[PDB]
DNA sequence: TTTTTTTTTTTTTTTTTTTTTTTTTTTTTTTTCCTTTTTTTTTTTTTTTT
């Protein structure tokens, strides 16, 4: 994301730091376990 | 002065509505997370005073 530390780095700076370039992200990291969160369907506010 | 005839008062059912309650295929394999917590009372400690 924008305020991660790995933020437009290189895949050279990725691979230094032990990190894979073609991770794509989006999950977040909970005592050391990937936890991604689904999104969720629901009926549109507002709308009669 | 007694009999019929109207009124009353229960009596049992009816019918519809509401409430309640109980149920939801069989077996198997892996992870993860939690298995307290703030509040109130009690006890000890530390500083101050005469």
């Amino acid at each position: 994301s924008t305020y991660c530390l790995l933020s437009q780095l290189t895949d050279r700076d990725l691979t230094e730091l032990n990190e894979c370039p073609l991770d794509p992200g989006g999950y977040f990291i909970i005592n050391g376990s990937e936890k991604v969160l689904i999104a969720q369907e629901k009926m549109a506010t507002n709308t009669v």
